């Protein structure tokens, strides 16, 4: 609020990078065409409208696909020194797999994104994988579900060959994976992801799964893939300059009241949520409270896998957005997992025993205002897993817009409460570099306002306006107007 | 240690309470006289004199049921606050149970005792099990082990409720239990404490056991007993001025390296060994951790049970000795825990990854001086469980003397490495009082040299030399010397 309270570049490293970041599948649109092979999304779009809150889908998003140029315009008028952006494994490879071939169009696409974005001085961060799975692979074997192991595995790792192999020359910064734990747990826990897949009894399309173990081996399979991936491009592809690494999707934990019980809630919670993946990735093995708790229903690694697996980046993006309080839940006979994420026996509350909420709500069902708890995750990866670079590769909000409460179009691109959020968490960066940690980039999540999963077009998270009632015409809102004044200046 | 170092009465508050301790077993003897019942131990040292370091038993002990009031003499010279002893369940109830009848001479023995010590102004810490189970019990139904998990619990009360009606009056400090961790894990884990059983495949004279599941069976039976004993004082016996509690044993922990994963080890460490037993009388039910990794092994509370547990004292015991490094253990098919203990997936170790010991050594086979561990220890109870009265009901060490190594008395009475050791804690409960602990009073752990269980007598435990080639004549040596002259001056 407070004018010297707004942050300032100056106040950042001069090296320190600020960027915008999408996802293929909500901004790309032309899903069909130029040879792209169907996805699990565009046939759970497709066959399961009932399942998106507005019954959309992303055959067009927000037309990025032939509105690149106009991206990269808008990157550089906000004076973004980067832009992370996801490419789509059906786009490149139709079939999903080597002997599919090699879509000549889908390269083309990338290339010339790329070759852009640095003609015009703009760093791109590219995330090779975003919950965009070939349904050719979904029906050989279940995509991530591959109970083998290996399949889909092997899959993964030759998609990434040729993404070096095409883009290597080119780009510096990779990510093998953004937030596999929202992946694994609403595509194969809850349900609300493609394909839908849950426990029986549990209201999901597709109630013939296991909530308490799909997500386990999808899971599983996403840390095998990144292992390999990895190792791979240290081998054949890593020059001095370039890094490699994956983001993970975290909601920061406080504990719900003073009782030692809930502290402990708090670390299971975080153990479920960030060790997960990061565990792995760093030692070798998932957090020992998830292997005490999911037992035989969480896969064991080979030593080899772990060998692989610890020490598999460079860096590491995390995507911050709210917090939780962490309640305790005693193990007993009264009480028994559903959920695969119920396996950290602590409920997360959005109110404290005070009844208020952890912060301001922003707008949706879920996020919460709360730069604190961006702090508190800040300060566990620099005292706890080796203060490796960190990157926030995705923070924001997103404004409701619905056919019964539509958006305005002047209130949309006047997003106060959106600036007001990503100033507050640019404020905490700078707090969390002085004491030392090791965080070197933020991006803010939305270039543009696309297709948000099963809620649809019910929420603009863009910094950038989408028209699309008139060609998907780009309009900077405050907030964009406000980095740019940030960059610049 | 430094004359400026050396703690001073003053030190420490004018309520504060210094003494000394002892256990009925090992030091009365008398073990079938007056119409004592024989026990657990009469019975194993008997039948198994094999399973003892130097094949002795107790039937003479110190001779302390016929020598008490030397006892009680050398307590008054050496100007004590207190006493703590223990009460032989069959010396009061040849056979356990109230059918079977109270013993009179019983009775009468620990009444005198009582009347005597307060006559000297010293103050009668009662401790009401220490290990001795009537074997009477032990062939009805195997004693702690009990499968209902009600019968030794209801004669369990009963015997205390004896104790109740014929000390109440004098006594004002009451411990039901003393090292029920230690009684459980070594009867039926190890297997080396009466009446010695243990998985088959391990080395106990009885491996038809299950060191996986009996410690947990006999310590849910100590938690259910001790609850209905508390329930029972507080209703008819408690008086405002008047205490009951427990007493734990417990090794300090220490992380074995600078990895988060050997802090983790060291919680599951604390746990396993503290936790256990207090957590149940602190908030009614064991330690997460525990139930986690023990899963079915461990038993269940009833609803009835827990509303009993939960705040079952009005002061607590701790027996101090030693500490010990915590090492991480991965869970893993390559790992199967054997005993109970190992289910802390942590290995506790001696020497630290330098090869150095964590403390020197203090004579006997695991005695490692570490007086850190104590304010540890104390720190914990101050800001995890709530800072309760504390009292360290035990703290001492061992000097070896064997057949094959006899300690020459001269050199049993210049017991340095004791007085050492003894005033280098009662230095760290000084830091500890002004830190906040609320730590009331230190008892040293053996007024009398006596019989040390499965080592027999090879060990010297006492401040006063008893010499059994005499008639068990009594020494004082150094240690109990500068204790005289700090308790007094």
């Amino acid at each position: 609020l407070s004018p010297s309270e707004i942050p300032q570049r100056d106040w950042f490293p001069s090296d320190f990078t600020f960027g915008a970041a999408t996802s293929a599948y909500q901004i790309e649109g032309a899903w069909n065409e130029d040879g792209k092979g169907e996805s699990n999304w565009d046939h759970f779009c497709h066959n399961h409208p009932e399942r998106i809150l507005d019954g959309s889908n992303s055959d067009i998003g927000a037309n990025s696909y032939h509105m690149y140029k106009t991206d990269v315009r808008l990157l550089k008028e906000m004076g973004m020194d980067a832009y992370r952006f996801s490419i789509s494994w059906p786009r490149i490879l139709p079939k999903g797999t080597k002997e599919g071939g090699i879509n000549p169009d889908g390269i083309k696409y990338y290339r010339n994104l790329i070759n852009l974005l640095l003609e015009n001085g703009i760093e791109p961060y590219v995330t090779i994988f975003h919950w965009d799975v070939p349904q050719a692979l979904e029906e050989k074997y279940g995509g991530f579900l591959d109970k083998s192991h290996k399949s889909i595995v092997e899959d993964y790792t030759y998609f990434a060959k040729v993404c070096f192999d095409n883009f290597g020359d080119k780009v510096k910064n990779w990510l093998t994976f953004n937030d596999p734990q929202t992946f694994t747990s609403f595509s194969y826990g809850t349900g609300v992801f493609a394909p839908g897949r849950c426990s029986p009894g549990l209201d999901c399309a597709y109630p013939t799964g296991n909530s308490l173990v799909e997500p386990y081996t999808a899971g599983h399979n996403i840390l095998l893939a990144h292992a390999e991936a990895v190792d791979l491009y240290n081998k054949h592809y890593k020059r001095d300059d370039t890094r490699i690494g994956l983001a993970f999707d975290v909601m920061g934990r406080v504990p719900y009241g003073t009782s030692f019980l809930d502290k402990q809630a708090e670390e299971r919670s975080w153990d479920i949520n960030l060790g997960w993946f990061l565990e792995p990735v760093v030692r070798g093995d998932y957090p020992f409270s998830m292997r005490s708790l999911a037992r035989e229903r969480l896969p064991f690694f080979k030593d080899e896998q772990k060998e692989k697996l610890a020490g598999s980046y460079n860096m590491l993006g995390l995507n911050y957005y709210t917090s939780r309080f962490s309640k305790n839940i005693d193990i007993s006979p009264n009480y028994s997992p559903v959920l695969n994420t119920d396996d950290a026996y602590a409920s997360q509350e959005v109110n404290g025993p005070d009844g208020k909420p952890i912060g301001p709500p922003m707008g949706n069902p879920w996020i919460y205002m709360y730069p604190e708890g961006l702090k508190d995750l800040l300060m566990i990866m620099k005292n706890k897993y080796g203060n490796p670079p960190i990157y926030i590769t995705e923070n924001g909000i997103g404004d409701v817009d619905t056919k019964e409460t539509p958006l305005p179009m002047e209130a949309a691109l006047n997003d106060y409460k959106r600036l007001d959020y990503i100033q507050r968490h640019i404020a905490t960066l700078k707090e969390s570099i002085d004491l030392g940690s090791n965080v070197q980039g933020y991006f803010a999540w939305s270039l543009l306002d696309n297709f948000e999963w099963f809620a649809g077009f019910t929420e603009r998270y863009g910094i950038v306006y989408v028209d699309r009632n008139n060609n998907c015409t780009r309009y900077m809102k405050e907030s964009a107007k406000w980095l740019k004044e940030f960059n610049t200046a």
